[PDB]
C-alpha cells in the first residue's frame, strides 16, 4: 500500500461510495492503482471504445466517416443535444462520432453501436485490442442502470487505463485514426469539473467523462503534464443508492491527488 493509495481511500471513506483510479505514467509505464481489478459500470465513457472501433473500420474505408445516417423522432433517447437538431434528416458516422464524444450524445453513441453490428461488436473491437475485460452488453440509455454487482457495460480501471493508452498514445489505430480521436478528445465540452478540475492548469488534456444510476461519475483522460510524458487517468465512482447525486468534485480530488503523487 502507497501513500497515495492512503489518500485515495480517504478519499473513498469521506465520500461514502466506492472510488476506482488508474494512472500510468509513460515516462517510465509505471501505474498508481486503486480497486484496479474491481469492475465499474462505464456509462458514457465507453462512447470511447465505440468512437475508436468505428475509427478501425474506417482504416479500410476511407470514406466511412463521411456515411450518412440517418436520424428518425423514434430514434432520440435521453440525452440527445445535437441529434435533437437533426431528427428528419442525417448526419455522418464523423459527426456522430464528434457528438457522443465531445457532448455525450446518447443517440449518437446508439448510431455508433448499430454501425458495429450491437454492444457485442463494440466488445468485439475491444478484444481485439487486446482488452480482455471491457464488455458493452446493451444500448443507451439502459447501459446506465449500474446496479451493484452487475457485470453489463463494466470495465475495471486497469483495463480501461491500458485501453485508452493503446487508443491515443499507443498503435491500436493507425496514426490518421490516432490524431483523429485524441482531437475529439481534446474537444470534449463536458469535462472542466472532473479530473481535470484537479490537474495544474498549465497542463493539457483530453477526456471522456460518464455517468448514471447509483451516482456513478466517472472520467476517463488521457494528460500532457508541462514538461514530462504523457499520462493516462482513468477514475470511476458510484454509489450506494439508485438515485445518489453526482459527485465530479471525487473525480476531481482523485486527480489531485495523483498530480500531487508525481
Ligand atoms: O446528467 C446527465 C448526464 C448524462 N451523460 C453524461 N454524464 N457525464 N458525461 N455524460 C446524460 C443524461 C443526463
Amino acid at each position: 500500500t502507497s501513500a497515495v493509495q492512503q489518500k485515495l481511500a480517504a478519499l473513498e471513506k469521506s465520500s461514502g461510495g466506492r472510488l476506482g483510479v488508474a494512472l500510468i505514467d509513460t515516462a517510465d509505464n509505471t501505474q498508481v492503482l486503486y480497486r484496479g481489478d474491481e469492475r465499474f459500470p462505464m456509462c458514457s465513457t465507453s462512447k470511447v471504445m465505440a468512437a475508436a472501433a468505428v475509427l478501425k473500420q474506417s482504416e479500410t474505408q476511407k470514406q466511412l466517416l463521411n456515411q450518412p445516417v440517418e436520424i428518425k423522432p423514434a430514434d432520440l433517447v435521453n440525452y440527445n443535444p445535437i441529434a435533437e437538431k437533426h431528427v428528419n434528416g442525417t448526419m455522418t458516422l464523423a459527426e456522430l462520432s464528434a457528438a457522443a464524444l465531445q457532448y455525450s450524445d446518447n443517440t449518437a453513441m446508439n448510431k455508433l453501436i448499430a454501425q458495429l453490428g450491437g454492444p457485442g461488436g463494440v466488445t468485439a473491437f475491444a478484444r481485439a485490442i487486446g482488452d480482455e475485460t471491457f464488455r458493452l452488453d446493451r444500448t443507451e440509455p439502459t447501459l446506465n442502470t449500474a446496479i451493484p454487482g452487475d457485470p453489463r457495460d463494466t470495465t475495471t480501471p486497469r483495463a480501461m487505463a491500458q485501453t485508452l493508452r493503446q487508443l491515443t498514445l499507443g498503435h491500436a489505430l493507425g496514426e490518421t485514426q490516432r490524431a483523429q480521436l485524441v482531437t475529439w478528445l481534446k474537444g470534449n465540452t463536458t469535462g472542466a469539473a472532473s479530473i481535470r478540475a484537479g490537474l495544474p492548469t498549465s497542463w493539457t488534456a483530453g477526456d471522456k467523462t460518464g455517468s448514471g444510476d447509483y451516482g456513478t461519475t466517472n472520467d476517463i483522460a488521457v494528460i500532457w503534464p508541462q514538461g514530462r510524458a504523457p499520462l493516462v487517468l482513468v477514475t470511476y465512482f458510484t454509489q450506494p443508492q439508485q438515485n445518489a447525486e453526482s459527485r465530479r468534485d471525487v473525480l476531481a480530488s482523485a486527480a489531485r491527488i495523483i498530480a500531487e503523487g508525481l
